[PDB]
């Protein structure tokens, strides 16, 4: 057993707060945050040695990023932005931090009670996005 098991599993989207404050902060435009803030994502966690796979998928798009701790990579976020991701473990909680065009978010993932509940900070905005198992 290990570093991430209880996220490991298929979770679905039960409750969302200020997501579009947060997209607007993000850059998103309209189009994309009406059908995006539509969406109730399934995410599947999943877990191989050292590296984590989180893949979401939805009406509006699939996304799957695959990763080591503390190493950066490349994603395609769901609304297209390229960005450089670097996700550690942070006393229980994962910590993504998303870089592009001089621009930072973070996002924690923590486990709490039956849910898995996903913090989603730009600048002074937050989204709450509350998921529960599959
Ligand atoms: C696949 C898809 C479709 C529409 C919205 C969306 O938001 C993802 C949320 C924001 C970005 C961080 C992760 C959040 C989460 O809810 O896990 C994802």
């Amino acid at each position: 057993s290990h570093m991430c098991d209880a996220f490991v599993g298929t979770w679905k989207l039960v409750s969302s707060e200020n997501f579009d404050d947060y997209m607007k902060e993000v850059g998103v435009g309209f189009a994309t945050r009406k059908v995006a803030g539509m969406a109730k994502p399934n995410m599947i966690i999943s877990v191989n040695g050292d590296v984590i796979t989180i893949k979401s998928e939805s009406t509006f798009k699939n996304t799957e990023i695959s990763f080591i701790l503390g190493q950066e990579f490349d994603e395609v976020t769901a609304d297209d932005r390229k960005v450089k991701s670097t996700i550690t473990l942070d006393g229980g909680v994962l910590v993504h931090v998303q870089k592009w065009d001089g621009k930072s978010t973070t996002i924690k993932r923590k486990r709490e009670d039956d849910k898995l509940v996903v913090e989603c900070v730009m600048k002074g905005v937050t989204s709450t996005r509350v998921y529960e198992r599959a």
